[PDB]
């Protein structure tokens, strides 16, 4: 069978916590009344939820209600417990309240509101400084939650609210977030297709926070090369191929060989053989202002097959790519 792997940071946080911290299946939820809040309009639907603008009739303030599509009680407890545990954390969305309609009796979560900025204006006049700035904000969220023994597992653009006016970022949707436990084997059917780490794509279940670090690499990559998405795969299988055409096959097969992964027979014929491309092949006229030897160097240290060699959030935060935002924050 496959070789075991431990997270090399925050490995044992959860063990040293009281059982209540992570035993969310026994968390007892106290359901307020959904009539505290009046739905105003629908802000977008999803597979797991639908989200509405609402106002809280008591203090008259704008809020957001995420009405959860039917899923196992425990998956709801999980997301609540994780939100409860991470509250006040840098750039984590704030759970305000938890309610349940009186008639339909359907659970919902009430979140703080974020004056989100249109991505059409946030993907043309976004400067190389703004990309380093907000990326550093995401690492604040990632390093906090990882330090709190939590992996997010759905890092993707649609989950990062930015209030460009106030220069505020919030990491949202913890529906997929889970607790890290050394040795645990996890469901690899997680995150969105363009931000799956190779470990999900090859079915290696003993992964850790390093998964969140790949998804970040995908996003930085797509922003400095102005290619959305950067790895554009048709399915989960072709996604690995699109990755292999860029990182090379030789590292991929070493990764498989090192963890003694058993690769799918489907993959036995589509991966082929590909060299590792230098990042210079992706820089052109329109995007050269966002590319630099520091971004490239930081990017290359995030996108790695081997999850153990990916930078931790705290290492990322110390990378020279962020030297200016660190200095300006003082
Ligand atoms: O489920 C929950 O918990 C939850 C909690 C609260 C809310 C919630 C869900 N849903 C809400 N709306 C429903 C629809 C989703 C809105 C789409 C957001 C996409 C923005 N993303 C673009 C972007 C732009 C730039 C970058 C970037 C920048 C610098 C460097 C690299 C990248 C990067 Cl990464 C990304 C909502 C609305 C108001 N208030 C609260 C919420």
């Amino acid at each position: 069978g496959p070789v075991p792997s431990r997270a090399r940071v925050y490995t044992d946080v959860n063990t040293h916590r009281p059982r209540e911290y992570w035993d969310y299946e026994s968390h007892v939820v106290e359901w307020g009344n959904q009539d505290d809040y009046q739905l105003v309009r629908k802000l977008g639907r999803g597979k797991y939820s639908e989200v509405f603008e609402a106002i809280n009739i008591t203090n008259n303030e704008k809020v957001v209600v995420k009405i959860l599509k039917p899923v196992k009680k425990k998956k709801i407890k999980r997301e609540i417990k994780i939100l409860e545990n991470l509250r006040g954390g840098p750039n984590i969305i704030t759970l305000a309240d938890i309610v349940k309609d009186p008639v339909s009796r359907t659970p919902a979560l009430v979140f703080e509101h974020v004056n989100n900025t249109d991505f059409k204006q946030l993907y043309q006049t976004l400067t190389d400084y703004d990309i380093r700035f907000y990326m550093y904000e995401i690492l604040k969220a990632l390093d906090y939650c990882h330090s709190m023994g939590i992996m997010h597992r759905d890092v993707k653009p649609h989950n990062v609210m930015i209030d460009h006016e106030h220069r505020k970022l919030r990491l949202i949707d913890w529906g997929l977030a889970e607790f890290y436990h050394p040795g645990q084997e996890y469901n690899v059917r997680v995150a969105s297709r363009y931000f799956k780490g190779p470990e999900l794509l090859v079915d290696y279940q003993m992964y850790d926070y390093s998964l969140d670090m790949w998804s970040l690499g995908c996003m930085l990559a797509s922003m400095i090369f102005r290619k959305e998405p950067f790895f554009h795969g048709h399915d989960n299988y072709d996604q690995l191929v699109r990755i292999a055409k860029v990182l090379g096959t030789e590292d991929l097969y070493d990764y498989i060989d090192k963890y003694n992964i058993e690769l799918d027979p489907r993959f036995n014929d589509i991966l082929g053989r590909h060299s590792r491309k230098r990042w210079e092949r992706f820089v052109h006229s329109e995007n050269q202002h966002l590319v630099s030897p520091e971004a490239l160097d930081f990017l290359d240290k995030l996108l790695r097959y081997d999850h153990q060699s990916r930078l931790t959030a705290r290492e990322a935060m110390e990378h020279p790519y962020f030297y200016t935002v660190v200095k300006d924050q003082a």
